[PDB]
């Protein structure tokens, strides 16, 4: 469902499985070769799944999320 968009290391995470989101709020961070880019929810639902975590690494079209409402 979201995805990375960028080149990067997921220098944070901010949702969990069972978590509720909303679009444009921060969902992670990447680090990206030591620039700064946050990851911010392309659109609201609850996660049903996070594909990564804190410090995996990621690339442009690496899957990031999973949501109980994007299944529509
Ligand atoms: C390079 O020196 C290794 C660490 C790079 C960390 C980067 S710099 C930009 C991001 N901000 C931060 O606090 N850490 C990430």
């Amino acid at each position: 469902t979201v995805s990375i968009q960028m080149a990067g290391n997921l220098w944070k995470v901010h949702v969990k499985a069972g978590d509720q989101i909303e679009k444009g709020q921060e969902v992670a961070i990447l680090e990206s070769m030591k620039m700064e880019i946050p990851i911010v929810a392309d659109r609201s639902g609850i996660v049903k799944e996070v594909k990564k975590k804190e410090g995996d690494f990621v690339n442009e079209g690496d899957v990031l999320l999973e949501l109980s409402n994007s299944t529509q």
